[PDB]
């Protein structure tokens, strides 16, 4: 049998999944467990039973689509390592551009770290509104996985030449576009194969399979460590982080679009991260869909099953750890 599932990571992952979804008293959840280096699937984990909706449900990413818009403004030299961005808010019009806090400025670094709406607003805006949607398209979003499952979408990528201004900026900290947890995982087989995005199989893979670049691997390479960040002190997700081992992640957490608002009340919260950061081995990836109990933010609710999953995951597959374990 050529199979990728492993029958442990998927045990491990939904039941961490199923913990975390009852003890936040939420409506449902999905996670991905992919091999960072071949893309091939690991585990889908989907609670309440049912459908696979890892594969079948479009969400808007949130901030979990920002590395890939911090890593296209290094790629392209529109950015580096050492400016500083003015990130105060501001609106356009009736829309703000905002963040949780009021930073004064944050270098590249900061910007994934505190998870900043308006740095990121203001690198997508270096690039023209049909450059960034290509982008995108080249990540996946809008093009379907073919995974053999039914019910599976191509996701949501709005033709550019319907962008309002203001869409490019809520676009890049993931407003109106809308993608599987399955097409999330896979744009970050991007970060974690240093620059070549990956199709993700469910077939074992001797080798990894021809992808595609979508950036150098030195820009990969700054991205990954830059993501350590969000598990490290003063970083939206530390609760994600792992003994033994350094962990890039990235947290998100989206308002809900409930008829024609979006609800301030509902929620969904996601982390996705990848260990060894320096060399990564495994990508998992958790959605926790209307958290009601016990926070609502991406690193509160998805980042506990998170470090359990990739614990676990790392335990399962006999990677050692790089640096001494305290726990
Ligand atoms: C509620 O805001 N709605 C947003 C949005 O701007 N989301 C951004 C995003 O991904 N965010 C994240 C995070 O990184 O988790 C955060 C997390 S900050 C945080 N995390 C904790 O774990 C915690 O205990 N406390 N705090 C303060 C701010 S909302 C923002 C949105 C984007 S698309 C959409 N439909 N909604
Ligand atoms: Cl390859």
């Amino acid at each position: 049998d050529m199979l990728s599932l492993d029958q442990r990571i998927q045990t491990l992952a939904y039941e961490e999944l199923n913990k975390a979804v009852e003890y936040h008293q939420a409506k449902a959840g999905t996670v991905v467990v992919l091999d960072a280096r071949t893309g091939e699937i690991l585990a889908l984990a989907n609670t309440p039973g049912g459908r696979n909706r890892a594969v079948t449900d479009m969400i808007e990413p949130g901030a979990a689509i920002k590395p890939f818009v911090i890593a296209k403004a290094l790629d392209a030299g529109k950015t580096d390592l050492n400016e500083r961005l003015n990130t105060q808010p501001y609106k356009i019009g009736p829309s703000p551009v905002r963040d949780t806090h009021v930073y004064p400025s944050l270098d590249v670094r900061g910007i994934m770290q505190k998870s900043s709406n308006v740095g990121t607003s203001k690198l997508s805006a270096r690039f023209g509104a049909e450059e960034m949607y290509d982008f995108y398209h080249e990540l996946g979003i809008g093009v379907r996985m073919h995974s053999g499952f039914p019910g599976e979408t191509a996701g949501l990528l709005r033709n550019w030449r319907r962008w309002r201004p203001i869409e490019q900026a809520t676009m890049s900290f993931g407003y109106g576009l809308q993608l599987s947890l399955l097409q999330l995982a896979r744009a970050y087989t991007a970060l974690t194969h240093d620059g070549v995005l990956l199709p993700l199989s469910f077939e074992k893979q001797a080798v990894a399979p021809q992808g595609k670049r979508i950036f150098k691997e030195s820009t990969a390479r700054e991205v990954r460590n830059l993501m350590v960040s969000v598990t490290e002190p003063g970083g939206t997700g530390t609760a994600g982080a792992v003994d033994g081992f350094d962990v890039g992640a990235k947290t998100g957490t989206a308002r809900k679009f409930v008829n024609g608002r979006y609800a301030d009340n509902k929620h969904v919260a996601t982390f996705i991260g990848f260990a060894p950061a320096k060399n990564p081995r495994v990508i998992v990836a958790v959605t926790i869909d209307e958290p009601t109990a016990h926070g609502y933010y991406g690193g509160v609710v998805a980042g506990p099953p998170f470090k359990k999953i990739m614990g676990g995951s790392l335990n399962i597959l006999g990677i050692s750890p790089t640096k001494p374990l305290t726990a």
